[PDB]
């Protein structure tokens, strides 16, 4: 699913995030629907984190006769997340929390044969939220919530195997024989694997706003609707490359040439909406059903677009995201006062269409399994543990003058604290 984040809490992370948004066990869930503040009869708390070990990696020949493929090519990210909710009288109360919707890290070698569209991609966000809800009877609660995602980004690129390539085709071609040609092929044999074609860096905050809907037949089943809102982070950042500028305005497929000198640049992000129905069924005294589909608006997301002072484009890639769903259904065994079990199953399609796929962000169609257990000290302390497990399935990729084959599976542990403190 792109770079979104579905880890906002450790149990979340056991059910497979099925249903959430219906569900109130742990404050964990009024990030995903302010309305389940209406839940809570006192002040809870939780706090925690996702620990994401990825493996996904790359095949192919590039057609300089060097190997594309690299292993191993998303390192393991932790997802922290902290959370807080309180009522403020009977029909009132707020929360806040700190978690991640968005995110994503990818990096080859500066060797990499393949580096000019696979070096390194890094996007790290934290949304802090504020919610208030309205209960506005025993069936309706409403909920709404703004945003303040801080965003932290980094974009490299290398030559790979291109000057290599580009000498070739001089040396193949009559100019092989010229003075002028010469010198070009020396200029592109120059050029080593590990020059850096392309730099862009930055932090930015950005705002939104999301809102949810609660409806309960009775104390055991209840039903949620929830709206993420897009968020635009505006970068203004650093832009760098150490190519020469004598290779700018031939209209060759590359980012501007600096000599390595840095340059403002301005980039606008934009984070996809999320829309997601959920429902929660406690069926018996000790066993729950749960399950939700989720939208996200992907087509959101069309490019990387980096412009300079001056409005030229230092650097461009097109993304062409396509909307997406995921769907998620899971179960939750209450086996007695202090112990909770779960599992679930979740699938999400890849908004990439495959003609748009590319090496740095190599996603696909995907499935968890998960499963997760509670232990509770005392009414009011528990310890969460989640383990998840991704598949996804291999996919062909064409950039440039190259074509990938791609694969991706991860593991997923995680651990949350939760605290509920004295009643009214
Ligand atoms: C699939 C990637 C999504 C998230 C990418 C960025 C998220 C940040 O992860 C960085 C991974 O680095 C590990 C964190 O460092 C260890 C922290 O643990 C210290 C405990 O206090
Ligand atoms: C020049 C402004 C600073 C640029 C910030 C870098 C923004 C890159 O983030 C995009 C993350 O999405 C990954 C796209 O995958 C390809
Ligand atoms: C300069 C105008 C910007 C238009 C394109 C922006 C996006 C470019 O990214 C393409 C990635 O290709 C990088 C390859 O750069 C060439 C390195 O080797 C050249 C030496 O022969
Ligand atoms: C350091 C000199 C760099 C020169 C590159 C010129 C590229 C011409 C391509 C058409």
């Amino acid at each position: 699913a792109g770079f979104q984040l579905n880890e906002f809490s450790s149990s979340g992370l056991g059910r497979a995030y099925s249903g959430e948004g219906a569900i109130a066990d742990d404050a964990g869930n009024v990030s995903r629907n302010p309305a389940l503040i209406t839940m809570f009869d006192r002040p809870t708390f939780s706090a925690g984190a996702v620990y994401i070990d990825p493996d996904v990696n790359i095949s192919g020949t590039s057609p300089s006769g060097r190997s594309l493929k690299a292993d191993n090519i998303a390192p393991t990210a932790w997802v922290p997340n902290m959370h807080f909710v309180a009522p403020i009288n009977d029909q009132f109360g707020w929360g806040a929390s700190i978690t991640s919707n968005y995110g994503l890290a990818t990096e080859f070698n500066d060797t990499y044969a393949g580096g000019s569209v696979g070096g390194t991609t890094d996007l790290e966000t934290m949304n802090l939220n504020l919610s208030g809800a309205y209960r506005l009877n025993n069936a309706w609660s409403f909920g709404l919530g703004f945003n303040a995602v801080y965003a932290r980004a980094k974009i490299e690129r290398f030559a790979g195997d291109l000057g290599q390539l580009v000498a070739g085709q001089i040396m193949q071609s009559p100019a092989g024989q010229t003075q002028q040609g010469q010198a070009l092929a020396a200029t592109a044999n120059g050029i080593d694997s590990n020059t850096k074609i392309a730099h862009l860096n930055g932090n930015q905050w950005g705002f939104g706003w999301n809102a949810g809907i609660l409806y309960e037949l009775d104390k055991n089943n209840r039903y949620a609707l929830t709206y993420r809102s897009e968020v635009k982070i505006d970068f203004k950042g650093n832009y760098s490359s150490d190519l020469n500028r004598a290779f700018n305005n031939y209209g060759l497929p590359i980012p501007t040439a600096t000599g390595g000198a840095t340059q403002s640049g301005y980039l606008t992000l934009n984070l996809p909406e999320m829309w997601e129905v959920s429902g929660y069924n406690r069926v018996d005294p000790q066993w729950a059903i749960h399950y939700s589909l989720a939208y996200t608006s992907w087509s959101q997301f069309q490019q990387l677009k980096a412009t300079s002072t001056s409005g030229d484009t230092l650097f461009q890639k097109h993304e062409g995201f396509k909307d997406a769903y995921r769907i998620a259904l899971g179960t939750t065994y209450y086996y007695d006062d202090n112990w909770t079990f779960r599992t679930g199953i979740a699938f999400a399609d890849s908004p990439v269409p495959a003609q748009n796929r590319s090496i740095s962000i190599p996603d696909q169609d995907r499935f968890w399994l998960s499963a997760g257990t509670t232990y509770a000290f005392n009414k009011d302390a528990s310890v969460d543990v989640g383990v998840s497990y991704m598949h996804g399935q291999s996919v062909k990729i064409n950039e440039g003058p190259y074509q990938f084959e791609s694969e991706g599976k991860a593991w997923l542990f995680g651990t949350n604290f939760n605290y509920a403190f004295h009643h009214h």
